[PDB]
């Protein structure tokens, strides 16, 4: 559920979806900044980049009930609404972005 779900697979999958969505945005700009040679090899990154491009073409986002897209928009909507200084996935990402 979108609620305080405690199921461990939900924990890892939801946090990985959000982290790879942000990686897909990052890595799309990074790739576009070169436009002639690749800069990534993470197996799931290309799938999430495709899901992100779909969310850009999409018109329902959340009601676009397809597992990957509906999930993608629910996690990124959480990240958009977030108060991030003390959240279970927010705090990790904040440490994962301490420098650039
Ligand atoms: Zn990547
Ligand atoms: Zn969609
Ligand atoms: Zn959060």
């Amino acid at each position: 559920a979108t609620g305080p779900t405690a199921d461990p697979e939900k924990r890892k999958l939801i946090q990985q979806q959000l982290v790879l969505l942000l990686h897909a945005h990052k890595c799309q700009r990074r790739e576009q900044a070169n436009g002639e040679v690749r800069a990534c090899s993470l197996p799931h990154c290309r799938t999430m980049k495709n899901v992100l491009n779909h969310m850009t073409h999409c018109q329902a986002p959340k009601a676009c009930q397809v597992a990957h897209c509906a999930s993608s928009r629910q996690i990124i909507s959480h990240w958009k609404n977030c108060t991030r200084h003390d959240c279970p996935v927010c705090l990790p990402l904040k440490n994962a972005s301490d420098k650039r």
